[PDB]
């Protein structure tokens, strides 16, 4: 009769499910308490880089994913004016050869649906319609919007995303998300229609991650297998306030923001099949993800919300869940649980902040206005493309940042950390392992 911790995950996003998967595969019973009445067959494109794919592969999800995801050949940084290529990184075969795991482009609904399916296949209960409002962190209880009280859990894990009620309850005061002051426009265009125009063909027969960097704007363009649709996301300032969000509104607005940009991006505005406009936001990092009671810890965007520039938010939420799981594997005795939550924060924060920084830095590179600093950026990109250095204006190509970002194995790192904890070398723990004969 081994020990089984009753772990309640709040929120069924990517991070919640990754945690439910890893902890169940650890030997414990997970229950996810989401807010939405039904699962989210909703969203657009997401990127699964090696540091997240290798995790999913260890959970036997590679096939189900390959079926619905694309493998971009390379990742390209281009000037906003002419489409001029300034940096090209090889992903196929480069990234599998180096970091030993695929890089994927999958629609968010497909990724969410595969993770929900694997969660259920492992026996996780997913109780929907459970909007959590208050938390008692000592006698672990969750109180819902209807009034009901869930108290069938030993440990709680906040994974409620950006608008996290869990983080508010932990801190003891409100803490809404900070508005980046930017807004995003998502556009879906059938690739059938693009193959009809000569200037666009290269983007369909050579599926890449194309980035246009420009004055306080950037445009990302990639392909997804569904409907062979092309995702075109434009990030620009919200100098305007109407929020008029009809189909024609953006077409006008996006055309205006593309004034002077690669002629190709404006052609694409004519082949639109759907438009979507929204104001970006995120949170500022937290010093503490845990509660003094040692029964609660945050994961995902709730504690380490990242700017979308690096394409790692879900990657590092998967890493969070993977590390949680790897550590709970060692939670063979209940007194071991809080120390585990401690070893996690430490190992996860040092990683999630250094990513959060990079995203911000990538922003500064992408958004440069035309001028001397832009001229130097471009110069450096082109000149040292075959002679990389630390501080290269592409954080993805940076010879130091790059292997660190994509070579990271959440499993091995959490194991290293558990061993450090067994040699008494982890600050901030209660030393539960001592009374249990481990050493
Ligand atoms: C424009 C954009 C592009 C991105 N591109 C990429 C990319 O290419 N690659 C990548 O890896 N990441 C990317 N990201 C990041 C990625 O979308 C997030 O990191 C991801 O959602 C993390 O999942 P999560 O579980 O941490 O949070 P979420 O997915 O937000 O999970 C939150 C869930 O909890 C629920 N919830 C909220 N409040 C409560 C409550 N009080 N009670 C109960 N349930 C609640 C919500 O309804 C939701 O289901 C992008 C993000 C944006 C905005």
């Amino acid at each position: 009769t081994s020990y089984q911790c009753r772990v309640a995950v709040v929120g069924a996003g990517l991070g919640g499910l990754s945690a439910a998967i890893g902890i169940t595969l650890a030997g414990h019973k997970v229950t996810i308490l989401e807010q939405a009445p039904q699962l989210g067959e909703v969203g657009a494109g997401i990127q699964i880089p090696p540091n997240s794919s290798r995790i999913l592969r260890q959970w036997g999800l590679l096939p189900a994913l390959e079926e619905v995801s694309v493998r971009p050949l390379d990742s390209v940084l281009r000037s906003y004016r002419d489409g001029k290529v300034l940096s090209r990184i090889n992903l196929v075969p480069g990234y599998e050869e180096r970091f030993g795991a695929p890089y994927y482009h999958i629609h968010r609904a497909d990724f969410h649906r595969i993770l929900v399916d694997k969660a259920r296949a492992l026996g996780v209960e997913i109780l929907l319609g459970k909007s959590v409002r208050t938390i008692d962190f000592n006698a672990p209880s969750l109180t819902m919007a209807d009034g009901s009280v869930y108290n069938d859990a030993d440990v709680i894990i906040g994974a409620d995303g950006l608008k996290s009620v869990c983080r508010e309850q932990m801190l003891g005061h409100p803490d809404p998300p900070h508005f980046t002051g930017d807004l995003a426009y998502r556009i879906i265009v059938k690739a059938e229609d693009m193959k009809k125009h000569d200037s666009l063909r290269e983007l369909v027969e050579h599926p890449s991650i194309n980035h246009w960097m420009g004055p306080n704007s950037h445009v990302v363009c990639y392909l997804l297998k569904g409907g062979g649709l092309y995702n075109i996301v434009l990030a620009c300032p919200d100098d305007l306030p109407e929020l008029v969000n009809t189909a024609k509104a953006d077409l006008k607005e996006m055309r205006e923001r593309f004034e002077g940009w690669d002629p190709r991006l404006t052609l694409l505005l004519s082949l639109v099949q759907e438009t979507s406009k929204w104001r970006l936001q995120n949170s500022e990092e937290m010093d503490k993800w845990s509660h003094e009671s040692g029964k609660f810890v945050l994961m995902g965007d709730a504690c380490h919300a990242t700017l979308p520039y690096l394409a790692q938010g879900a990657a590092i939420a998967v890493e969070d869940g993977a590390a949680l799981g790897t550590l709970f594997a060692h939670a063979t005795h209940p007194s071991l649980v809080p120390d585990v939550l401690t070893i996690y924060e430490q190992i996860r924060k040092s990683r999630t902040t250094r990513v959060v920084r990079g995203s911000t830095k990538q922003r500064d590179i992408f958004h440069m206005p035309d001028g001397p600093r832009q001229r130097e950026r471009d110069r450096q990109l082109l000149t040292y493309a075959d002679n990389l250095f630390e501080g290269y204006p592409n954080q993805w190509a940076d010879p130091v940042f790059q292997p660190w970002l994509y070579g990271y194995n959440a499993f091995e790192e959490a194991e290293k950390a558990w061993q450090k904890y067994l040699r008494g070398h982890i600050f901030g723990t209660t030393g539960a392992f001592r009374e249990l004969g481990m050493g």
